[PDB]
RNA sequence: GGGGGGGGG
């Protein structure tokens, strides 16, 4: 069953969930039973594939064939209803998991807070974490950086940077993604100094910068009118083998092109094609408004019209 | 062998 259910999963995560449910049907016919890792593994690929119907029918299969959930069970599909803008529906199943006697667990109470925050109800997210904590069941890094980020987010930075503080007197270690977090609420409110700061300590205390700190950084100089320093991280974070990736191209075509410097920006748009990242929808999008900003509807209009022949599709 | 958090228009 470990064979089908490790391919299976490989398949979904690559996009390919028809042989992935064909595996699935493989595997009965040759008396090979799904467990509750197989469902598991089905149910989460298909909701992230957008698919959330034929997740549902997977749950009550599995039910249907005497195979019960576990607490994965239940957290693959909170965080799909949840991401699908289904959160009525999965705090119902966080009530019925409890019914059941199948304890939440970090994950769980992770999931929801990071649902609740994203859907504005963030006093309801950090009675969850009381609760989690009256429940004994610890926060962890994770948990931190959600209720950070969701924080930040709802321009509640004070309190983000109060937990900041918890948490690094409980003994949670902040990583990668706590720093970036806080760097980029940091730079959206205006505080950039402090942000360069913390930059300044992840490298000191041995967190190393990754794309995503990079890119957030250089988004945030460049949106305080700071492109030279912008585009010297760009160099450096080359010069220290972390890739750019489309993000960092998109982050920098924007600033380079609300700046008033069209062709440096049409410049990386080369560049990227170059060096294989491929152009997505955004950045199309951003090249577009630059176009049509600085006069040149012509040339939009022609990439609007590149884009659909090349199969990326408009928004 | 399966589930949760950070960056661009």
């Amino acid at each position: 069953v470990v064979t089908y259910n490790t391919l299976i999963d490989g398949l979904a995560k690559a996009g390919r969930l028809e042989e992935a449910l064909q595996l699935f049907q493989e595997m009965k016919e040759k008396g090979v039973k799904p467990d509750v890792v197989t469902y598991n593994t089905l149910i989460d690929g298909l909701a992230k594939a957008g698919r959330l119907e034929e997740a549902l029918q997977l749950f009550q299969e599995m039910k249907e064939k005497g195979v019960k959930p576990d607490v994965v069970t239940y957290n693959t599909l909170i965080d799909g209803l949840a991401k699908a803008g289904r959160l009525e529906e999965a705090l119902q199943l966080f009530q019925e998991m409890k019914e059941k006697g199948v304890k939440p667990d970090v994950v769980t109470y992770n999931t929801l807070i990071d649902g609740l925050a994203k859907a504005g109800r963030l006093e309801e997210a950090l009675q969850l974490f009381q609760e989690m904590k009256e429940k004994g069941v610890k926060p962890d890094v994770v948990t931190y950086n959600t209720l950070i980020d969701g924080l930040a987010k709802a321009g509640r930075l004070e309190e983000a940077l109060q937990l900041f503080e918890e948490m690094k007197e409980k003994g949670v270690k902040p990583d990668v993604v706590t720093y970036n977090t806080l760097i980029d609420g940091l730079a959206k409110a205006g505080r950039l100094e402090e942000a360069l700061q913390l930059f300044q300590e992840m490298k000191e205390k041995g967190v190393k910068p990754d794309v995503v700190t990079y890119n957030t950084l250089i988004d945030g100089l460049a949106k305080a009118g700071r492109l030279e320093e912008a585009l010297q991280l760009f160099e450096e974070m080359k010069e220290k083998g972390v890739k750019p990736d489309v993000v960092t191209y998109n982050t920098l075509i924007d600033g380079l092109a609300k700046a008033g410097r069209l062709e440096e920006a049409l410049q990386l748009f080369e560049e990227m094609k170059e060096k294989g990242v491929k152009p997505d929808v955004v950045t199309y999008n951003t090249l577009i408004d630059g176009l049509a900003k600085a006069g040149r509807l012509e040339e939009a209009l022609q990439l609007f019209q590149e884009m659909k022949e090349k199969g990326v599709k408009p928004d």
